[PDB]
Parts: structure tokens; sequence; C-alpha cells
């Protein structure tokens, strides 16, 4: 028949026991602050359709960063306010500072508090072992709270991590394809960038849950240890799942395609092939070898796996061993 169903193992039910109005984004009243508190200074690049700027709040002299939206989407854009909203002040969540509107043609504006960001490309050529850790952790703690407070992100990438590397700060960025988990949902698996997309959206699993998020944390994870970014770099996204499976195996592959009684389509069979799990040290060369060691391996090998249930959950991924002497200095 059709596909086994599933629940997220953590946070199952925290919308369900919410009132309604924490959830219920399309009933959400925005408050509105004052356009003229902003000037925009430059566009910033955030991709061919992007309307992202470095801004000044002219109140203050604040550096700011301004999104302006397209009117079109209002039931999406509430959606990303009331996420935005409900996780401000959370750890290494960006800050919604504003969100104002044009007085007469009524285009929003989203007003983030500003990073001093480092370019990834740039500065994860630069990183240490210890810079890894203390970023991967980073990352978890918005990610556990985001999750504690019943949102998957549904977009983690090196893109989408603002980090100001002298002051050690870190901030998780655009919430637009963000979405509240209730169980049994069956969501749009049209969500995350090709390189982060995990199995469940690469075979049509419509019935996933935060747990998404942890296997596009381990895709970064691994390109910043093997320096090689992105990992695994498919040129669709079927040939993605193909890249997943000569790293991970076609038998892991084919357990969770039954488990869940997944209908394949019919020509990933030719295309997947046959294909032996690789030893993760196998991936470690010259360059790179200084950023790898058994625990960070370990780690990994706990976050890329196909069984979305048996991936690490962000709490139990930053009590691993590879985050001790991180947790120690915090
Ligand atoms: O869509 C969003 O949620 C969103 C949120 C924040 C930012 C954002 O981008 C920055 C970029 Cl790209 C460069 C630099 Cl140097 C600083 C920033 C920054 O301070 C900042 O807040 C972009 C998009
Ligand atoms: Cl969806
Ligand atoms: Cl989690």
């Amino acid at each position: 028949s059709g596909p086994v169903p599933s629940r997220a193992r953590v946070y199952t039910d925290v919308n369900t026991h919410r009132p309604r109005e924490y959830w219920d984004y399309e009933s959400h009243v925005v408050e509105w602050g004052n356009q003229d508190d902003y000037q925009l200074v430059r566009k910033l690049g955030r991709g061919k359709y992007s309307e992202v700027f470095e801004a000044i709040n002219i109140t203050n002299n604040e550096k700011v960063v301004v999104k302006i939206l397209k009117p079109v989407k209002k039931k999406k854009i509430k959606r990303e306010i009331k996420i935005l909203e409900n996780l401000r002040g959370g750890p290494n969540i960006i800050t919604l500072a504003d969100i104002v509107k044009d007085p007469v043609s009524r285009t929003p504006a989203l007003v983030f508090e500003h990073v001093n960001n480092t370019d990834f490309k740039q500065l994860y050529q630069t990183l240490t072992d210890y810079d890894i850790r203390f970023y991967m952790y980073e990352i978890l703690k918005a990610l556990d709270y985001c999750h504690s407070m019943g949102i998957m992100h549904r977009d983690v990438k090196p893109h989408n991590v603002m980090i100001d590397h002298e002051h050690r700060k870190l901030r998780l960025i655009d919430w637009g394809l963000a979405e509240f988990y209730h169980p049994g949902q069956e969501y749009n698996v049209r969500v995350a960038s090709r390189y982060f997309k995990g199995p469940e959206l690469l075979v049509d699993y419509q019935m996933y849950d935060y747990s998404l998020d942890m296997w596009s944390l381990g895709c970064m994870l691994a390109s910043m240890i093997f320096r090689k970014e992105p990992f695994f770099h498919g040129h669709d996204n079927y040939d993605q799942l193909v890249r997943i499976a000569k790293v991970l195996g076609t038998e892991d592959l084919y357990d969770y395609i039954d488990k869940y009684n997944i209908e394949l389509d019919p020509r990933f069979n030719d295309i997947l092939g046959r294909h032996s799990r690789k030893r993760w040290e196998r991936f470690v060369h010259s360059e790179n070898q200084h950023l790898v060691s058994p625990e960070a391996l370990d780690f990994l090998d706990k976050l890329l796996r196909y069984d979305h249930q048996s991936r690490l959950t962000a709490r139990e991924a930053m009590e691993h061993p590879y985050f001790y002497t991180v947790v120690k200095d915090q």
C-alpha cells in the first residue's frame, strides 16, 4: 500500500499544546515599526532574485540588514514573521529587530540585527579544529531551540549561517522555508538546497520532522572537517541521492526504503547501482587531517544516517564527546 507513517521522536506535540495563535500564523496581526527609521546603504549578495540590503538605523546609527519582501505571498510572509517572533531571543537565532512597510505602497520589509560576517568560502579555509567544534555547537544550540519551539528550519546550509569570527558570534538566518511541526502532517519535499537535502526529500517521503535539519547539519560538518564544500555534490536531485549512496552505501538505503514502504521512482534503481559503505576515514587526506579525529568521525556517522529516526537529536548531539572541550569553555 502507501508509505509507513512517522512522527518525530522529540518535541512531537509542542505545537499541539500551545495556544492556537502560537502556530496559526495566518491569524497573526503584525505590529509595524517605522519605515523612516531605516536608510538603505548597499545591496548584499543573496542570490539573483533577493532584495537584501545593508542599512542604518538612523535613530542610533547602528547597522542593520533589511530584507524587502514581495507582497504577493501574504501567507508565506506571515509564516516567516510569526516564526521569527516566536524564536526571538533564542540562542544563536538571528534577531528580527523590526518589521516595516512603505506607508503608501504597503511593500513590507524585515529588519535584522547586523552580524559582521566573513563569507564562508573564505572563512572555512581558515578554521581550526577547535573553531569547527565551537561553531557546530553554536548551530546545535539554535536547532535544539527552534525544534523545542516546534519549528523546522528546512534550509540549513553555510549560506544561512552568519559568523562574526573575531567575536565568535554565530546566527542562523533565513527562516523563509521554516515551518511548524505537527505530527502526521505531509510536508512539501521541495525545501532545503540540493546539497543539503536529506534522503527523505530525495525519495519523496513527506512525513518528515526536525531530523531533516540534522541531516543538513551533518552535510555541513562533513564539508568542514574534510575541506570538501559541498560534501555531496549531485547535479540534480536524483544524482544527489546517488552521491550519498556512493558514501553511505546502497544496502542501508534500500533498507530505509523498505522500512517505510517507500515507492522508489523506477529510474532510480538503474542509477543507484550497488555501492559499499565507505569508511569515513577514506576521506581523510593531507589537507584536512588536522580537522579530523575519531570523535569527529563518530559524531558525523551519527548524523548522516538514511533513517531520519536514527539520527542524533540536537540535544543528543550536544552531549557527544566531540564537544567536550567546547562545553568546558562555556
Ligand atoms: O533572510 C534572512 O533571514 C536574512 C537575515 C539576515 C541576513 C544578514 O545578512 C548579512 C550578510 Cl548576507 C552579510 C553581512 Cl556582512 C551581514 C549580514 C547580516 O548582518 C544579516 O543580518 C540576511 C538574510
Ligand atoms: Cl510544507
Ligand atoms: Cl532535535
